[PDB]
């Protein structure tokens, strides 16, 4: 399609370690499991009060984050945002964008899919 670049982070395999996010916070394994494409996920980034993750958007596109809980929650921009069946999608701008907490959660997995302009 017109996707020029999905910027992928999974929890699991890469804790907070990414060159395309920034990432502020605290992982665990004790906060149960999320199920996506066919992946099981186990160790997450708790959205606490401090965490933050920010990154510039090279051309607007889709942000998703997959947590555990079906009605998760946070905030993009300062904007709260709730999840349908664990995940959130958010649609976005090029240029710089944070998330941060809106309730208690727990992410696993994140992707921004990118335009091609």
């Amino acid at each position: 399609g017109p996707v020029a670049g999905n910027y992928v982070h999974d929890f699991t395999a890469n804790g907070t370690s990414s060159s395309f996010y920034t990432i502020a916070g605290n992982l665990s394994t004790s906060k149960g499991t999320a199920t996506y494409n066919g992946k099981t996920l186990t160790q997450c980034l708790k959205m606490e009060t401090a965490t933050s993750i920010s990154f510039t958007a090279p051309s607007a596109g889709k942000l998703t984050l997959v947590f555990a809980e079906a009605a998760a929650t946070a905030k993009v921009d300062g904007n709260k945002v709730t999840a349908s069946n664990g995940i959130i999608t958010v649609d976005l701008a090029q240029g710089a964008h944070t998330i941060t907490k809106a309730d208690a959660c727990n992410l696993f997995y994140m992707e921004y899919a990118a335009l091609e302009h």
